């Protein structure tokens, strides 16, 4: 059906041997055969990343993209170049983009439609802050950050959704798998509405926000909540028992 | 005395292959002894490129870091890290990031000292628009842009300054040598006041914005100018000349 996603976001974090470390526990860690597993290091390790992986379920992705291959574009990736290296994923739309680096949604809109044109899969993330939460507008939100990017992209075959609420990233203030479940299944039901039930039936939406080792398997149950998008937990051993939280 | 100092800035551009044909290249041909050369790839082929390097004479630089070491800024690049895959530089206030991305001069003083304080030079780009050209304020601007730096830092031992005009960079429409060395001279009087004579005598003070094989050596004999940034030539052949231009 849908099949299991754990996103791993390293964030700017690592060096070659700590990454090593964390790729080498993945190799060698017992997981189902059945699980999507992208691990998401600093754009200098995407090659390095790529070469220790010797898991099958494993696949390297990178944390942004500009939106063109190539050009006059000083200090950017490019999704060309992180797939020359081996890369098959690449997150667009992260809260620390949009807020820190204001990312806009037409500008996300674009590296998605961009990415995705490339054969790169896209893990695209939307989230509400803690006052859109408060103001009772989570859903407007999401729909206003998911319907820019729909106006541009067709075909979400490649896409996986990460609904990451602002106010859980980092914080330790994971939303419930209750309410992750609810929020997931409106998005899904928006999505149906817009590209058929057949593509939203398909369609991982991960739930992202202080997911750890141990409330993860309190999400085991949820039908919307397809898998996750991992911070700060993807960096500790504690990633595996993610993984396998379903296992 | 003063180093020649020639920086290749990538831009967004390359691949294994293509970079592996440049630095190759760099590897063969006849290049001076006592030069300062430094390759600037994207940050996907950071690593590669530095072991791909045999030339004592050149160092791998990154294109841009961000203001802390590490952290929760998904997308960005580490001083930390590029260090740690063996860069020795990192190019910040490029007049690309001042523009697209909205880079201040404070962000990019900060990212000056940061980096600095990690152990990284720094390839500092400062320059004018057409308008601020046109309006006679380049030294107006380029003293403000020095300043906001100069006020965070105060060792700049391992900085390079490279003066670029805007409307030059990618343009075809490079400035005089007369300009040229008239800007410089003007801006290491600057410093001198600020940072004292021994220190503006070392300090490098490149010209960037359409220096090409063509005319590298039209400067020549501009004591001020200390070398080049080259953008769209770093990617030819012709780079090597531009590095052989001080005949």
């Amino acid at each position: 059906a849908r099949t299991f996603f754990v996103g791993g976001n390293f964030k700017l974090n690592g060096s070659k041997q700590s990454i090593k470390e964390i790729v080498e526990r993945l190799n060698t860690a017992s997981i189902p055969e059945n699980v999507e597993v992208v691990i998401c290091p600093p754009a200098t390790y995407l090659d390095y990343s790529v070469s220790l992986v010797k898991k099958p379920q494993v696949t390297v992705g990178a944390q942004n993209a500009y939106l063109k291959a190539s050009g006059a574009f000083t200090g950017e990736n490019s999704v060309d170049q992180i797939k020359d290296v081996g890369a098959k994923w690449v997150i667009l739309g992260h809260s620390e983009r949009r807020s820190y680096f204001h990312e806009d949604d037409k500008f996300i809109a674009d590296k998605t439609k961009f990415a995705l044109g490339q054969g790169v899969g896209v893990i695209l993330c939307i989230g509400e802050t803690l006052e859109e939460k408060k103001a009772g507008k989570t859903l407007d939100v999401v729909e206003r950050q998911l319907n820019a990017v729909l106006e541009e992209v067709k075909d979400w075959t490649n896409v996986v959704v990460a609904y990451e609420p602002v106010w859980a990233i980092g914080t330790g203030l994971a939303a419930t798998p209750e309410d992750a479940q609810d929020i997931h299944a409106s998005i899904r039901k928006f999505l149906a509405s817009k590209l058929g039930d057949k593509a939203a039936s398909e369609l991982r939406i991960l739930y992202g926000g202080s997911a750890n080792g141990s409330n993860a398997v309190t999400f085991k149950d949820k039908a919307d909540v397809d898998g996750f998008l991992v911070g700060g937990a993807s960096l500790k051993p504690e990633f595996v028992d993610i993984i396998n939280s379903r296992n």
